[PDB]
């Protein structure tokens, strides 16, 4: 599927790749820190400065 925040709260914009996390780059859908079953994407270069994500599909 392709990327929306659908979820999310990145003001609309579709994910980011690559998008910087925990000081690591991520080029794919990531579920740390959900508990609640989802998998969320970044919507900046730097999801660690601006705490803007959008969601992913989930089972991938």
């Amino acid at each position: 599927t392709a990327l929306f925040t659908m979820g999310g709260n990145a003001e609309g914009q579709p994910c980011k790749f690559p998008f910087r996390f925990q000081g690591t780059s991520y080029d794919s859908c990531t579920t740390e820190g959900r508990t609640d079953g989802y998998r969320w994407c970044g919507t900046t270069e730097d999801y660690d400065r601006d705490k803007k994500y959008g969601f992913c599909p989930e089972t991938a």
